[PDB]
Order: C-alpha cells, then structure tokens, then sequence
C-alpha cells in the first residue's frame, strides 16, 4: 500500500513514494530559489513550487516505473508561514515573502504598540513578531496599498499548492495559527484577529486540520502532474511538526532534539499552554500540540568557530576539533560559554566566552562551545517542564547527531538517555505518514519510525550530572550577570 510526501522547502522541492509500511520507492527533488530584492527580503516564487511539485511528482511515477506506481494519498507539506497573496481570479498578486523574511519591524512596533502582547500570545499561543502573517500583511498595505487591495486570498505555500491540486480553498490550521488568526480555545480562525491585518474575514479560508482528507486531485492537475485523477489529498502539514512525526515524536512527553544550522526543540504534549519562551503549534497527531523553540546559533555557531580554531583543517576541522574536546575535562577547566551570535530566541545578548585563562586550549574552547550549545537546549526542557508539558523521552537528530562527544555531552548534561537518528529526507516521510494512517488502521503514527535510520541511544554518566549542574548553574548567573551590560 502506498503513499507520497511532498516538501515545498525553503531550498528544494522533494517528493518520495513510500510502499507501507517501510520502503522508500523513489524520491525526487528540484532547487528552489530564495531571492532577496533587498537586504534582509525572503521571497519566492510560488510558480516555481508549482513547477517543481509537478516535476518531481511526474518523476517519481518515471523513476519507480508504472508496474509499481500504485499511490492511495498524498500530504503536502512546506516551510510556514510563508504569505502568498491570490487575487479574485485566484492569480498571484507579488512574490511569496518567506518567513526568514525581516521587511517589517516598523509593524511589528505598532501591533505590540496596539494590542498586549502578552494576551495575544496567550491567546494564539505564538508571539507578536515579524513572522505574523498579520505584520506582513500591515506592511504590504502600507507599502504596496494596490496589492493589498487586490486581495481576495492570503494563505501559505503549500495551502497553495493544496489548491493547484484539488480547487478547494482552506489553510492549515497551523498556518493560522502561527500566522496569528486563530484562538487556541476555540480553535477557529476569529474575526478580531483577522481584523488586526486589516483585510476582510473572507480573505483567509477556514482552517483544516492535516490528519483530516482534504479533497482529491483534480483533472487539471491530474494532467500536469501525472498523480491519479481523483487521488485523495490530505490537509497539508507543517514541515517542521512532519519533521517531529518523521522522528518518532508521537506521545505526550517526546521531545526532538535537532542539531542544525539553527537548533529546534519540538515536543509532544497533550498540554496547550503558550508561553513567551516557546511557540505553540498543533501535532499532526489529532488531539497533540506541538509546543517548539528554536535557537539562532547552534551547528552555525560551531562553523564560525571550527573556522577560528581549525582554519585550515578543511572537513576534518569538527572532527579534528572533537577529538581535541574529547581530552578535556567535562566543564572544560572553568570556561564559561554563552553561546548567543545572532542574539537569542529574548534578547540581543551576544557570544561570550569567560574564564579564560592562558592554559585553555583549542580542545577547551570547543569543549565549552559544545557545552553551552547542550546547555541552551537543556534551559528549553526546563521551561517545557515548567510549562506542563512535562517533557520526558529525548530524541536528536540532524548534523550534530555525527558527533559522538557533542551527543555524550548532551546527554551527560540532560541527564536522561538520548535516543540518536538520522531523517534526511525530512519532513516529506512525516507528510507521507499523514496519508499513511489516513489510508487504512494497520498502522499507528507510531510506525513512522519504520522510515527512519534510528540509531544509537546514549545514556547519560550519572558523575557528570554534579558538574553540568553546576555550569547549568554558571552559564544561567553569567546571562544574568551580563544582561543589564547588554542592554546599556
């Protein structure tokens, strides 16, 4: 039995064609380009995704040949929230603006200015920030008035996508939510929170939810894409939440730990409960939320300085650094790291390195880099915790998972066993498992596990917890220690 995940990401466009329950059939791909008009702009152009889903959809059926080419459901998943705007022809108005986008600070002043920040965002459980859907659309009016009174549809990429596919109208209602039109209580897109974007309630369609069938693919784009006419669709789905699914975040408690260029933090709970520290989502598993956090400078800030350290050391820098981190005491000899390049996600607060002494090494220098990047994850479970989201079965995946000391210091500072796994081609496997449970009962979400290389499970050495309590301890008092210098 069969099924296809397709990611509208940032970079490149994939789709893969899975045989239930295990096997990867095919998976294709194709570059997308982000542009930048001007500095600090994230567009894309959403005619682009459209062309690269029919590409590499036409070639997984070319690639796993028609004799097995047998598809029951497709999810679409993408990067969220990203803004497209659709006139009342259902043309595109302007460029998708992408949410790395920066154009709109000046808005983000006047919303936090005109509503309390603190009530919205325990309302919509997301904060007021430039990755509103809502400050996008305050800018746009203000600058682009005839765009902004052209629109008859604001939705995000793969809510567009969606629609190329079956000609219903709706948006996830994860990109509502994180766009910043729906009331978590009752879970609808609310007049007054559209409102504050200052279009019409018709302009945003009802929400859907990604585990419910959407419609099925049309005629037309039966034809463009060579998918069966009539094949069911599922909602579409976040890619960051597809990604959690693909790594066997299902239960109450799981937590995935991602060792990117930018570190995430995405955790199953049954919990709604936002909080200005942590953005809230809704799981793809149906009664699940998805609280998560990100933080700026986590494998990027390991590249800066595996350039400082090992200039010249090509690839092998991290390896040859590790190695030399691997001979250093936990704690790293009294070197105290915060570990805040691009700032933090509060504050601009900025990369320090303290304790220093004449006998710290290139080995201590990393080792405390190491250190503090599993510190700023293990402050992330601490709030979770205190939340009430009550994190408790520990997952990482993603580039630092390759680091076999990084993964002994996280864990040794979590202090609880971390369950290492490898889910390269993302989040389209968490989109597949969509249409996978949603295409029959013999399986759970649960089963996604079955797609991922799953991999080594560390366990923490229980002498180290007196230690990385302690540098817990210290990395907290030097951010509040330094914080009144950082905002002088």
């Amino acid at each position: 039995r069969q099924v296809i995940g397709l990611d509208i990401g940032t970079t490149s466009t994939i789709a893969i064609l899975v045989r239930l329950p295990d096997t990867v059939v095919a998976v294709a791909s194709r570059p997308t380009t982000l542009s930048s008009p001007h500095p600090g702009w994230a567009e894309e152009d959403p005619a682009q995704w459209w062309d690269n889903a029919r590409a590499v959809l036409a070639e997984l059926k070319t690639t796993a040949g028609e004799s097995d080419w047998r598809p029951g459901g497709i999810c679409v998943t993408g990067m969220l929230p990203a803004v497209v705007l659709l006139d009342d022809r259902g043309a595109v108005l302007r460029p998708s603006i992408q949410q790395s986008d920066g154009r709109c600070g000046d808005e983000v002043a006047e919303l936090r200015a005109e509503v309390d920040s603190e009530a919205f965002l325990a309302r919509t459980g997301n904060g007021v920030t430039q990755q509103l859907v809502t400050a996008k659309l305050r800018w746009i009016e203000r600058h682009e008035p005839a765009v902004f009174g052209a629109i008859a549809t604001v939705c995000g990429s793969y809510d567009y996508i969606n629609m190329l596919l079956t000609g219903e109208r709706v948006v996830d209602r994860n990109w509502a939510l994180e766009g910043g039109f729906i009331d978590l209580a009752s879970g609808t897109v609310e007049a007054d929170l559209v409102a504050l974007a200052h279009i019409p309630p018709s302009a945003v369609p009802p929400a859907h939810p990604t585990h419910r069938v959407l419609g099925a693919v049309t005629a037309e784009a039966a034809a463009l894409t060579g998918l069966p006419t009539g094949l069911p669709v599922y909602g579409g789905a976040a890619d960051h939440i597809a990604s959690a699914l693909a790594a066997g975040i299902t239960r109450p408690g799981d937590v995935l730990l991602k060792f990117g260029g930018a570190g995430d933090i995405i955790v199953a709970s049954a919990t709604a409960k936002s909080d200005p520290r942590l953005y809230l989502d809704y799981h793809l598993v149906p009664g699940l939320y998805a609280p998560n956090g990100c933080m700026a400078a986590t494998g990027s800030a390991l590249n800066w300085l595996a350039k400082l350290l090992a200039p010249e050391a090509g690839e092998a820098a991290h390896a040859q650094l590790d190695a030399l981190a691997a001979e250093v005491p936990a704690g790293a000899d009294g070197l105290v790291c915060l570990p805040y390049f691009l700032g933090e996600k509060d504050p601009f607060a900025s990369g320090t390195f303290t304790g220093l002494s004449l006998s710290h090494t290139r080995g201590h220098l990393w080792r405390a880099l190491l250190e503090a990047v599993a510190l700023a994850f293990r402050h992330h479970v601490a709030v979770l915790d205190d939340i009430g989201h009550a994190p408790q079965r520990f997952f990482a995946s993603d580039g630092g998972t390759r680091s076999r000391v990084w993964m002994g210091i996280m864990a040794d500072v979590l202090q609880r066993p971390v369950q290492l796994l490898a889910n390269p081609l993302g989040s389209a496997v968490g989109a597949a498992w969509v249409a996978a449970i949603g295409g029959g009962d013999d399986l759970g979400w649960d089963d996604v596990t079955a797609l991922v290389r799953t991999g080594e499970k560390i366990t923490p050495d229980p002498a180290k917890a007196e230690v990385y309590d302690r540098l817990y301890r210290d990395f907290s008092a030097l951010y509040a220690t330094l914080h009144p210098f950082f905002h002088r």
